[PDB]
């Protein structure tokens, strides 16, 4: 029986990361800073019927915290820009590698980093001084997926340095159903069209500005492609997942005619219909890896997951 590490757990990616590797038969170690906090690791607690899970209180800081759960791994998968509901990010990373350095079971570390979720977290922010042109006239800085975190940049010269096998997976606006007790911001977005959240909406056009793109994936793809990438052995470098790209006028129009129950805006005025930029998953399609949910089926999950959380 293998076993991988899952840091922090609780999250949106890393939770349901914990539960796919369970049904795949791994045995999972995860860390979450508080465990006794038991409205926040409820999911967790729930996961343990599937199989040999087992959590471990551990910190980002502190860099002795992460030797007991990566004891005896074969994977460790860390999430670095955790989906909300910078110099901590740079200091997390290099103290799980520097614990994986230690222990010599380990034989890749998966790294989880996109510029764009940064963007998304800030996006879906507080205290935005709203006026009367400031709503159509769209802080947030740049997300383009592409680009690299410094907590990235840190993990690619920390691993040349320490013959560390890293590959790093870019997910972008991530959607479907989560795990979690809070809905990911992500999700958010994603639904605005539907929802009708006109503040959420801005968001999608901000993100078409500074991530020069709509692209999108359900998280479930996105941690399909982290387990694919450390279970194939020539698998190297960097992997971009996203499903599908788009704008947000082009995104509207097609939501307007899939779901016409619901009341989704169309008339953007003169807001740009193409994206600069076209995201491009090839990299892991040609590794071997299949995209299960297309831009059909992103949206239907979410939707019910909507449903379910009373907000459809
Ligand atoms: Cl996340």
């Amino acid at each position: 029986k293998k076993t991988a590490c899952v840091v922090g757990g609780t999250g949106f990616v890393a939770s349901l990361l914990v539960k796919l590797l369970l049904q795949k038969g791994y045995a999972v170690n995860t860390t979450v800073r508080d465990p006794d906090n038991q409205k926040k690791v409820s999911h967790l607690l729930e996961l343990q019927e599937l199989g040999d899970l087992k959590i471990f209180r551990a910190d980002l800081t502190d860099e002795l915290s992460f030797e007991a759960p990566i004891a005896g791994c074969d994977f460790v998968f860390h999430v670095a820009t955790p989906v909300h509901f910078i110099k901590p990010a740079i200091q997390g990373v290099v103290n799980v590698m520097k614990a994986c350095t230690r222990a010599k079971s380990v034989k890749r570390v998966i790294l989880t980093s996109s510029a764009a979720a940064v963007t998304i977290n800030q996006l879906d922010g507080t205290g935005l001084v709203v006026d009367e042109k400031n709503w159509t006239d769209i802080p947030p800085t740049w997300g383009y997926p592409a680009s690299k975190t410094l907590a990235e940049k840190a993990a690619w010269k920390f691993a040349e340095e320490n013959n560390i096998d890293l590959i790093t997976v870019i997910p972008t606006l991530m959607a479907g159903s989560s795990l979690t007790s809070d809905v990911p911001s992500s999700i958010g977005l994603a639904m605005s069209l539907i929802t009708g959240n006109e503040f959420l909406i801005n968001g999608m056009k901000g993100m078409q500005m500074l991530s020069g793109s709509v692209s999108i994936a359900h998280v479930e793809d996105v941690c399909r492609a982290h387990i694919f990438v450390a279970e194939k052995e020539s698998a190297s470098g960097r992997y971009i997942c996203c499903a599908a790209n788009t704008s947000v006028p082009e995104l509207a129009k097609f939501l307007s005619k899939r779901y016409p129950q619901y009341k989704v805006p169309t008339d953007f005025g003169d807001f740009p219909p193409k994206s600069k930029l076209i995201i491009s998953s090839e990299k892991l399609v040609k590794e071997g890896f299949s995209f299960k949910y297309g831009i059909e089926e992103i949206y239907d999950e979410s939707v019910e997951y909507f449903k379910a959380k009373g907000l459809l």
